């Protein structure tokens, strides 16, 4: 169970029950709880422990979550910097 | 847009909000840089291998995706061109 | 003769007489005007029309200008987008 924080603003990533995604500085929020699931091909999946939906980036650049286990948009690569 | 790298040190020229100026090898936008906890150390980017977009948290609290991997504070425009 | 503006903040790059470098939103300043001089390769040199100093990035990531025509630190490459 991991948290995804944007060091910059000091904000954590959050997937709300309605499927909307935003950033909060409220560390006492269960919705900022994530789990990184492998894919065998190096890639991973970003899924909320609570809501249980997977994180996707729409083609038009908008971001939300769907519990659809099948959709290459939830495919993510973690690139160390 | 264009980037200005000192081929010598490989550093990029940057203009900060306060008006101060310096160089840095950090080519990427801090708003697309996340830290995974509980693990500490390191700094990672999160790219949707599908659309090739990066995950970004904006100061206002909003979240979206973008292919603009680079820091806007090192992106200059040459006029009149 | 060109201006080097940081679209983001709307600030122009400037080399002050004393050799210090900063960014200003004052477009009516002569110290913000540069000439891009080729370097035989693909590289260029960044030189203020006024002061006549060449822009360099110190190894320590600090930025100032010197009229020393001979110094690899004033070597710059311009990479679009």
């Amino acid at each position: 169970p991991v948290l995804l924080k944007s060091t910059e603003t000091g904000q954590y990533l959050r997937i709300n029950p309605d499927g909307t995604v935003d950033g909060t500085r409220d560390r006492s929020d269960p919705h900022i709880q994530f789990q990184i699931s492998p894919e065998g091909n190096g890639e991973v999946l970003l899924k909320s422990t609570e809501t249980g939906q997977y994180l996707r980036i729409n083609p038009d650049g908008t971001v939300d979550g769907t519990r659809d286990r099948s959709d290459p948009h939830i495919q993510f690569q973690i690139s160390p910097e």
